[PDB]
């Protein structure tokens, strides 16, 4: 008998989340699982927790390979009807307690197949809890057939939906990025892709979500960007995608930098964008400004012509979030596929608070997405995604990208699968720990999307040896860093539990 707590954020807008999995390897047909106890660590905060209820899910495939934890996954992230419980056709309800003591018995009474039987206990918390909630629980004993057989650390934590498949009536949400504004609010930047999750070209807006309660509560959505009927073409024509966003620091103003594909049919704009530079030829850099902490936004701002080369097949901002310099000046990372087809990553920059912007030289060949970090004072870290796969490349420039220098750290000390990751700065003064520091997140692998994981270093980005992991599933990878204030880091990202979901982590959990 097996019993595994997955390392997967624990939702306080759900109503159900996976707490254990158990897996009977070779029950005695008939033979009952009466009862199973959960015991909380002396630190948890049971007034935190509202629910507990164990479930009993099925067999298993005869032909199924390998040790397995469940038939099927029991809580969908993308089931645009149910989201938030336990879908009741894939488990069973045997029993549920809503008095949460530091020890919890549930009983079952069913009576078992010979072979594998699932089962599994979920946890509802307090839609208030503490989004910095530590959750450490263990299965102290199970009861089959009058018996006590053996059971044989995991800390839990707690985070928060923005976003589910089919909120809004949109079927999915992506291309998390995450900005604190001046004042300390939370601005939360996203894909809104109403048809189903592709790529542009496609019905896409630009959303936004604010909390100006450190992420323990979210405003409903607003939508920033949208070109939906621009010229009298469908809106499924006129979509709007991969977002940047980036506060002032010395305005407060929030901008938002996306790409707006006009027409081309119902296909993929990373192969269809072809050079020129009006609308109707080739995809359109736009920016969108809020100057009242993220509640209202202004109408798109076209830069397209200030920046783009007219040989280039498209040119779009790197998604995720932007940055201020300490002299001020702006800059959001970019990337362009050139006249060849071969995309390069760089950066674009304003010296004038966002009136205009200029782009030099491309960083590196055959890189897309990338997120830019002041690792000093005047020094610009740009972390790309290289398409040679395996591992993140990492060049520095100090005049704004005339010319790069390579980092020790490229195609070296941050592994991929080739997947966006964000890449964050936080000054020594700025933060608890009194020490320049970097924050990293992305899927903590060469193969796949999963395990996403934040990285801190404290020499600049040479060295990462602190390290969070927080999803165990597998999701669609993106994530993008804030610092929420001096103790805590902010993150959002595209989960196994939710399209676009925010966790709040202490610096000191992770260091």
């Amino acid at each position: 008998l097996r019993i595994h707590n997955p390392q997967i954020p624990i939702l306080l807008d759900r109503m159900d989340n996976v707490l254990f999995l158990i897996r009977v390897p070779d029950a005695v047909q008939g033979n009952v699982l009466e009862s199973l106890t959960v015991e909380f660590g002396p630190d948890t905060d049971l007034n935190s927790i509202a629910e507990l209820r164990l479930f009993y899910s099925g067999t298993e495939a005869v032909r199924r390979q390998g040790l397995r934890f469940s038939p099927v996954e029991y809580i969908s992230a993308h089931n645009v009807w149910n989201t938030r419980s336990a879908n009741p056709s894939y488990s069973v309800m045997q029993e549920q307690a809503s008095k949460i003591g530091r020890k919890v018995v549930l009983h079952s009474r069913q009576p078992m197949v010979g072979g594998i039987n699932y089962y599994w206990v979920s946890v509802r918390m307090n839609p208030d809890a503490s989004l910095l909630t530590e959750l450490r629980a263990r299965v102290s004993e199970v009861v089959v057939n009058g018996k006590k057989i053996p059971v044989a650390e995991v800390v839990r934590r707690m985070g928060y939906g923005v976003r589910h498949a089919g909120d809004d009536h949109s079927m999915a949400y992506r291309i998390p990025g995450l900005v604190t504004t001046n004042s300390g609010s939370l601005i939360g930047t996203y894909d809104v892709r109403w048809n189903s999750s592709v790529d542009l070209q496609e019905r896409i807006d630009i959303g936004v979500s604010r909390s100006t309660d450190k992420g323990q509560t979210w405003e409903p959505m607003r939508i920033a960007m949208s070109f939906a009927d621009i010229d009298g073409l469908p809106s499924g024509q006129n979509g709007v995608g991969d977002p940047a966003v980036l506060v002032d620091e010395k305005t407060g103003t929030i901008w938002v930098m996306a790409a707006w594909t006009h027409g081309m049919g119902n296909g993929r704009a990373w192969t269809n964008s072809m050079p020129g530079m009006e609308p109707m030829e080739t995809p359109q850099l736009m920016l969108a400004r809020s100057d009242d902490d993220g509640r209202t936004w202004s109408e798109p701002i076209n830069i397209t012509k200030q920046v783009k080369d007219p040989s280039w097949c498209f040119l779009l901002q790197g998604p995720g979030r932007g940055i201020t310099m300490r002299d001020g000046t702006l800059v959001f990372a970019i990337q362009f596929i050139d006249k060849d087809r071969m995309p390069h990553a760089g950066i674009i920059f304003s010296k004038d608070h966002g009136e205009t912007w200029h782009i030099h030289n491309p960083a590196r060949s055959n890189t897309t997405e990338a997120q830019v970090a002041e690792v000093e004072p005047g020094v610009l870290m740009l972390n790309m995604r290289d398409n040679r796969g395996g591992a993140r490349a990492v060049m520095t420039t100090r005049d704004l990208g005339r010319t790069w220098t390579e980092h020790v750290s490229h195609r070296t000390t941050l592994r991929e699968p080739v997947c966006m990751a964000s890449l964050i700065a936080v000054p020594a003064e700025k933060n608890v720990l009194g020490k320049d520091l970097l924050l990293f997140s992305n899927p903590d692998t060469t193969d796949g999307r999963r395990d996403i994981t934040i990285k801190a270093s404290l020499d600049g980005g040479v060295t990462w040896p602190y390290s969070l992991l927080l999803d165990e599933g597998d999701s669609w990878g993106y994530s993008c860093l804030t610092m929420i204030d001096s103790q805590t880091v902010g993150i959002l990202y595209e989960s196994s539990v939710a399209h676009i979901t925010f966790q709040a982590a202490k610096l000191k959990a992770i260091v």
